């Protein structure tokens, strides 16, 4: 009865900590990233199994409509979904001045694409199983409040928030959470380790959380405030 997770750019920074920590918490886990960093990937799923959790590498493109769904399947398969951490994202820098379509189309296609198809699948998953949920994903600061030079970037974490909150009254009578984290500096504004991002999603992901839903949560030191 061990619950399972899927978090997706898990290969490293703040994905592999929420990975990591919900393994410590007592999760069996599924870690995703990009094909190119599955050396990486294979490395998380060994610390994890050192654990005594049970793992698994699912390398794909979030931003693929398939992928997601192929990834959500072999999960359910392998490990028996109670938690979906959409945490996959890039960051460009590119004034609007100086935009590009495929620099603007590729940060929507994995920052919001490719959570708004984690949210579908997860939920789809969860609604099957009738045993509630957890679905979280990485906003960010700019997500709350727009940066100079990053447009495509803060227009997709805003977009974030959006979903988050629409899915959150859709999933709300099947008992699925849908929440999401907005860091600031993780490594003069103050900084701190990944693991303060999965400290809140480990969190957020509990049993005990089921009354906080749709809300999008800054940990960034006291920069911005909501």
């Amino acid at each position: 009865s061990t619950r399972v997770a899927i978090v997706t750019g898990a290969a490293q920074g703040l994905g592999a900590s929420i990975a990591l920590r919900l393994a410590d918490d007592g999760l069996d886990v599924a870690v995703n990233d990009i094909g190119s960093k599955s050396d990486q990937l294979q490395q998380i799923v060994a610390q994890i199994q050192a654990k005594g959790r049970r793992a698994l590498a699912v390398p794909a493109d979030v931003s693929r409509d398939v992928d997601v769904q192929a990834m959500v399947a072999k999960v359910v398969e392998e490990l028996g979904d109670l938690q979906m951490v959409a945490n996959a994202g890039i960051v460009l820098y590119q004034s609007l001045a100086d935009t590009q379509l495929e620099v603007w189309d590729r940060i929507m296609s994995v920052n919001l694409r490719g959570v708004m198809l984690c949210y579908k699948y997860a939920g789809v998953q969860m609604i099957k199983q009738g045993r509630g949920g957890r679905i979280i994903a990485a906003s960010s600061a700019a997500g709350k409040k727009g940066m100079i030079n990053l447009p495509a970037y803060s227009a997709s974490k805003f977009a974030v928030r959006g979903i988050t909150q629409s899915a959150a009254l859709e999933f709300a009578p099947h008992n699925i959470t849908v929440n999401a984290y907005c860091p600031g500096g993780i490594r003069n504004l103050p900084f701190a380790d990944p693991e303060v991002v999965a400290s809140l999603v480990s969190y957020l992901a509990k049993p005990e959380a089921y009354f906080i839903t749709g809300q999008s949560i800054l940990v960034d030191g006291g920069v911005l405030f909501d």
